[PDB]
């Protein structure tokens, strides 16, 4: 599989000051094409180095992608630099210098003359409108290659974009991808399980990434691969997959609770009404969320019924039942979920950070699950309320 | 001016699967030290292309960070990359090894065999401890330039680069950054070395950067214009200035929050030491839960208005028994309620000689509305 590759220009991108989703979204619009994308570029707006990536670039890739670079200022040299890299000229189109000049006339302005480097090509290069802005982008095809040049502005550039994709010749390949959301377990026990059904190929390919919300795993590559590799793992995974594609714990809550037509409540201490947060995260949850407390202190904890005996011990399995047994005799709710434990970076009755009891108190009865997260503070709060959430879907 | 290159290692970064924040954070950090940064890149989970773009990266810079592929999976290919890529062997360090079991043995589990690899180092490669994970990060010195690997988790990395530094001996450049942080006030008012307004969902930042003598001087000045406006600086948080006000007091406080959903009582409690004060809240999601906690049953029909809010402070203040007690209510959206649009929102606060609230007509989706809403009710203390 040939190369492409997509190069962000600006150097506020660099440093994170825009964000930069542009080469992103560009990578994914090529999923459907024979392409590997092995890596994306955030260059900064000086035009050596810019040429010396353009030239790289296009040494090693079928297609070439840029966005941004385009506008009016001295930190506008895109055009430069791409000329710059393929060894022509640039010229200047008197037609496009007046659909410039028409876009600023239609706002009653004359056009400024720092403008005018924005209607510059190369003999390779055909146009591509821009109705949405003064920019207008490049399709260079040289040498079986393709370089397309785009403005930054997704509003401008995702029109020109689609409709020049279609016309490129790029190599088709039925593309498909599975995302499987797993909970309860680990990256090496995973890579165990799965053995060699951990496939790292052309055709096709796993990976993992761990997340506050449990590990995900991704299939993606063949349509005909991922459907029946994925399915294999799906069957290795089967009690600890939770959910699929766009599925999230909350929404999964949410499904149990329409389906069961029951309701639920919360009380919380270490995640502190994150784990609430999160319930009412999705449109609909008013409709089975009656409310949760924050028992964030000793004397909150006793007020809302945790045992006066366990209170010298409110990091504990007996502690988590309580405090869920107590929200649901509370709220009388169908369910209620509990959340103790030590976030730090203080440790609690001798319990170092990380330390954590989530439990589930309903109809028939009442569970508690205990972890020890690593993380900082914020991590282990949002490990907690996942976990907490992981009870009603295991 | 010698370059610096920064390379976060995912595919998953490639596709914004997940965004790719690591790479231009570590870049503002640099920005004190005199080395230019030309580009970053995101290189998808493969060992080829992976060693190729370290060996290149490592010929043009003074230092070099990766970010990410330390886990223990096919995918996590960071150290082999690298190895490959300075033509030096992976050895397995035995004191690393009973590191990760120690880690693994506190969490009442035996260390898994995929984890092995994690304690392998080339020769050139000191460790970075990882206070936080099983993977330690490396450092090269190696021909006067450093290498640093990273592990992809901002709560690993931070301390450790943290940590690195100033030990890897760069130039410094007298450059400084100063944040002032508003409430209450637009963009345009404010307008009335760089400076810039940045407006974020706990106000608009003004932010003064570039040369350190003159970023300290006019920065100065600008505190000054907007003297009533300001709430802190740099790293101070609402969450932590009412913090600093509740100890100043010996106060303490409470909470009853309902479109917010605990988000409120979520943003108080991300500050350590929050136990010293903060006694706890009710998330009164439900009408029943509102009546239940000392809402009176008149108010019950109109939640979303300053009467219900006032109700929903006053009953948090008294269930708690808090110096002060914090309200919200309101429509987050999509949906409206009782007639009001997403983003009417009232925030109450009461404490010794009364209530207050505030009314906000907020703009943007269910997320923001609540976001901005939780600061909103901090602004109450603080503002
Ligand atoms: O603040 C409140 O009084 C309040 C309490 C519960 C729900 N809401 C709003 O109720 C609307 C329906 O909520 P939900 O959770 O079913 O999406 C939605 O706009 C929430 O923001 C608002
Ligand atoms: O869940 C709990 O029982 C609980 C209630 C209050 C505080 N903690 C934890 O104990 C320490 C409390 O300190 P802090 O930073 O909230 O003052 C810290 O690790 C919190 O996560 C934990």
């Amino acid at each position: 599989m040939e190369r492409a590759e997509i190069l962000g220009v600006g150097t506020e991108l660099l440093y994170g000051e825009t964000l930069d989703t542009n080469t992103a979204e560009i990578a994914r619009s090529l999923k459907p094409y024979a392409l590997k994308v092995e890596r994306t570029l955030r260059v900064a707006d000086e035009v050596a180095p810019l040429a010396r990536e353009v030239e790289e670039a296009f040494a090693r890739a079928r297609l070439v992608v840029l966005s941004g670079g385009l506008g009016p200022t001295p930190d506008d040299v895109t055009r430069e630099a791409v000329a710059l890299a393929l060894g022509e000229p640039l010229e200047l189109d008197e037609a496009v210098l007046g659909e410039i000049e028409a876009f600023f006339r239609a706002r009653g302005r004359a056009m400024p003359e720092a403008n005018r480097k924005q209607a510059m090509r190369i003999p390779s290069a055909t146009w591509l409108k821009n109705p949405r802005g003064t920019a207008p982008g490049w399709w260079v095809r040289k040498g079986g290659k393709d370089l397309v040049l785009l403005p930054g502005p997704p509003p401008e550039w995702r029109p020109m974009w689609q409709e020049v994709l279609p016309r490129l010749g790029l190599p088709r390949r039925p593309y498909a991808e599975r995302v499987l959301k797993t909970w309860g377990i680990g990256e090496s026990e995973i890579v165990e399980r799965l053995g060699p059904l951990f496939v790292r190929e052309e055709e096709v390919e796993v990976g993992t990434y761990p997340k506050v919300h449990g590990v995900e795993v991704v299939v993606r590559g063949r349509e005909d691969r991922v459907a029946e590799l994925a399915e294999r793992i799906k069957k290795k995974l089967l009690k600890e997959v939770w959910g699929e594609g766009e599925m999230t714990l909350a929404e999964a809550v949410k499904r149990r609770m329409e389906r069961e037509g029951a309701t639920l409540s919360t009380m919380e201490s270490l995640t502190g009404g994150l784990l609430g947060a999160e319930i009412t995260r999705v449109p609909g949850a008013s409709r089975f969320y009656l409310g949760g407390v924050v028992s964030y202190s000793v004397g909150a904890k006793a007020r809302f019924g945790v045992p006066q005996d366990l209170l010298s011990r409110t990091v504990s399995a007996e502690t988590a039942r309580a405090m869920a047994e107590a929200a649901r005799s509370l709220f009388g709710s169908t369910y209620a979920l509990a959340t103790t434990g030590v976030a730090g970076p203080d440790p609690l009755e001798g319990e170092p950070p990380g330390t954590v009891y989530v439990a589930l108190a309903g109809p028939t009865g009442a569970e508690v699950r205990r972890y020890r997260f690593p993380g900082d503070r914020e991590t282990v709060r949002l490990r907690s309320v996942y976990a907490a959430l992981a009870l009603l879907v295991t």
